[PDB]
């Protein structure tokens, strides 16, 4: 019973006001010491975007994530599924998932900037340090920091992710 | 500081707080599933008496008032960890009881764990309720192993 | 196959809903097959009822009539039927869990109904009791009160999901 | 016979004969292309941020170039590039090239940037373009669909003289 | 997955891409229609396609015209991809298609059949004995060369779905 | 040249003055059907008339009716000025009106000619062996004694033009 | 002491009284430019008040769509200056640009200032590209270019 | 060499704001010793009006007045050309377009409470210490500051002052 | 003598004064194709700066502001034969640059012919080109035998 | 190769990049009258063109002034760019003018020629010998002291496209 939703503040749904709380309480926990209100103004910036995993109704994960179609990438912002629901295969169907909904928007670069213990699942999932993209492109659009490791997916448009 | 009464119906500053409601709640109650703290602060007949410190959501009062009963039904109470013992509770309490005064409602319900009746009856709660068990029952939701509490309210003494 | 469930109810236009009704009173009728027709269709057609239509396919297969009473803080579970065509399938426990829930959602937190002989069972499979929690004078009067049968009652838990 | 030239593409809301003509444009774009999936052929085609010069002969669409505009960088990118086969060889490629070239000079759009196949490579040579690209890098990368096989190749417009 | 939806124009284009891939399956099962014919009927707006979708791609559908006051369908392309015949796809999606048009009052399907097409339509229950008046059906339907006419009547209480 | 599907609704200064011009050569190429009836059919809302115009002038047409309800379309009026004959007007007149009505689904012509227009229709595909009912279009088309009724079947995937 | 990010009565005379505070702390440059930059409604100006009274503030234009803001003038009024406040500005605007998801400043400064932006944390060194600021941010002989970088791990106030 | 004349004032559009400002900066330089706040509460009120003497879009000089056309007459607040554009007979010409102002909205009196150094300016624009207005018809609607001198100009609609 | 930063927006005064500024442009630069002159001067984002005596147009600088770039294309410049030699093409590039400063930009880049060398430098554009390539390439219109040239600017 | 009758009416794209092609062609073939007057009457309301477009480009044109009530018209500006000179289509553009003025009832077309067109206007059936009465241009036509007065009178009936 697992479907997937791109959501995101417009301003109207509860489901999706409460999915956004989901969200913002699944990353927040994974990511301790970034603080509450910063991880939840940034779910509900309406510039950003969530694809949830859904679990009976109910937020077990997903991915956010901020277009920059001017720019021609997406920045990979959080990246979580829940404790209990881990080592299942979501976090690679929430990847794929996402990467075929990016192609359909004629997007095909997601730029990240990664910990230490997340650069291992931006590996499994195609990531790369060889950033194609220029500096000049990214830089001051993505929230850049000392001792974050940039990672780059090249995304082919020709092949079907989902 | 800053008080606030919020709820849900639009504005982003509210809406920021109800999280960080939300969040203050899950943390303090850890006993309470994180989406059912969410589905009833976000819930319209339920609002919130928010304890903000610059912006910022430190504390906060759950409540649902049934005027139709003539009581209100306290749910979530709340200070932030780091925020306690600074007597920032019993503002937070009397600011809602001065509320209700000035909507005629003078009874406050709640069903409080043990870590709870310490606060509640220091805040004037008593476990002898006066309200028939008629008028409360299925309106109120019951957690079972907590006690039921109630609070008078005095409309002619001033809280705030 | 596909499986769905909804909640139609009816007020003051559309299409298949209104089918939909009129198999549930089918199906109602069909199970309850001595209670007048008539009766079950201005229950089914009443707009305060509603009716949490368990469908596959487009066809009904099976439901749970119930009306709210939210200012008296229950709802009254007046029928309930699959159709034998898909009985033993664990779907009258669906449609009650999903009942659970929507419930939940708004606040009711108790059912009341009054059981016949061949449904006491079902309600006790699916947590219903013989012991009264809601008080009299607060559901005298609102449910139909039905007396040559068993007025049971369902407390529901708002924290844990049914579905 | 009636040789026709039309900018046509996809709007968000809305016209039915440029319909069929996206759908020839697609015919003949994912005929002469079959291992990419025509699913993507439709997509691209069928996208209104992509545009097509259809090639219309008697209302028949027998070639076109599907191709998208970045104004915001100065360069368009050629994405598909097809004549039907039994009208090659009639000089309809370089007519249709020209006039991309005039519709993009009153645009004020003055390079075209392709990645060519190997098959295609000779067609864009003999239209003018070159493998020496004079746009940078920081301006293209990840604005174009790369392919690790493809030749990337560039057209300079000149605004003053007619291409027609 | 498979999904069937009732498609045509009015249109979106989710639709539209379906649409298209409608018109390239029909058009590759059936060289003998020229492509553009094909891409004219299955964009008409009195046509109608029933769509074979897995994962959200088009993998069969029945093209058909309805003639509501004649009192029969016309059924014009009806096409499964090669991968995915020989699976019965092209019975559900015929009998989706009955069903779609016994809730309609439609119990009369025509159809010529090309030799290559004829025993299928004979699996459905099509035969080559048409009980409909050639009056109502001649200038409506479209003959094709050397095809045969055949015709199925539907049973309105036989929910074949 | 120009082909243009022109006729009354029930405004144009230009358009009227080709519909005149029709009536003119319809009435001259024959000369002793009474011009009110020509004026009638040709100003009517529910015929129209695929006009051949060189630099704004007529000089040939086809007048039609169309029976979409019953399936085919009624030849009424046909003719090419004096001067412009022995061309080929006639038959690319005709074959853009064939195109016009494949597009719109209707696939029989149906006329009644006289002394001088049988091999004309029998150039352009016309026959005397009528596939329509006699039911099909008796009441609806304009009947004569002594005219021969002839048919024309249209193939909906070969272009016309 | 009270904060106001403006740009009404009060809000107006608040205005007239930064354009007086920042051309009296920088006579460089002429008081109408100073008023035309104070006055445009794109601009933005986080107020010092006291009293009601403007003592000071920082006049900025936030670029969202570029993800900087440029630093316009900096002034604490001179009776006010040894007493922390010109900190105080910076981490208030500082802390509003988070809250608004903006985590570069630009600025141009005198070097009769720039001691002051280090002591805020700005540096010469600038990370964002030229083709960002270019043509939205205003040059002048601003000894330098100078950028800071924000960390959203942190409250700021 | 630009020059214009315009009466300005604060409605109940910008570069009327922009000007204002230059001219509270004026008034603001010339009484370091007035608070320049009270210059701006005053420059800004709609109550009161400015005629803005302008040079190359830029203000350089203005009187700020108040008119009172219940009781016939105007009060000069402030009144300064900017100092290097002085002696240059601007000053002279800013008061003239004032007085044709005022003979074209009725009004026949300016009256003015004087600094020590502004008397002679007035007194050379016919201004007289000899007060014909009566006292019940200023006193307490314009403020008599200890110390200034209280001025009178009375103006003649058939004199043509521009 | 008037100043009027004008152009085609999407009213007629403004319209003479387009064509007449095309006119200008066309004859100073006479073996440019006029259709191009035309198309550029009426193109809705070039704009002019009329320099008009009487109310008629008797000189005009056409130029192309590119703000994320950092500059602006002159494309052309121009004062009629009556009026030359009155320093009005310098007063012109006064204005130009004043509007300039007032607006966005502080880099003036040109392609100069043969006969345009002398006005620039004396306007103070330079051959050498302290804009990379890497930004004007795509937005300013190459012309090939031409000279770019360079013009930093006053600020204020 | 299309012929448009265009002109401020109190635009588009295309007509006004047309009239100031059209404004530089007569510019240049009469290249010593002031460019600002040429300028004004062509793009004046009351003013027309008739232009003559090879392709998108402006090659050709007459500017006319019609004064209807007058009973006649004023021939302005005339002129075939360099290029397509001697390709006939000076005769084109005049005819083309005479009908447009036919279905006007205009028949009189008034001009003052300079040396290099008035072999053009005898080729075009122009006169010296002016039939409209002084009494009636006088004041209407803009004058032109030293050029020749020619005058065309058009027939109705003529067909000249």
């Amino acid at each position: 019973i697992i479907e997937f939703h791109v959501i995101g503040n417009s301003l109207a749904n509860r489901r999706v006001l409460l999915w956004l709380v989901g969200l913002q309480n699944v990353f927040s926990h994974q990511l301790p010491r970034m603080p509450k209100e910063y991880i939840a103004r940034l779910v509900f910036d309406p510039k950003h975007k969530t694809l949830a995993l859904i679990k009976d109704g109910r937020v077990i994960g997903g991915i956010c994530f901020r277009m920059f179609p001017t720019q021609g990438f997406t920045e990979i912002v959080f990246c979580a599924v829940t404790s209990n629901e881990q080592v299942k295969g979501y976090g690679t169907h929430l990847m794929n998932h996402l990467k075929e909904y990016h192609i359909k928007h004629n997007i095909l670069y997601f730029l990240t900037y990664a910990d230490e213990y997340a650069i291992g699942y931006f590996k499994k999932q195609g990531f790369s340090k060889d950033i194609k993209v220029p500096k000049s492109r990214y830089l001051g659009y993505i929230k850049d920091y000392e001792g974050a490791t940039l990672m780059e997916c090249e995304l082919n448009p020709r092949i079907p992710y989902t």
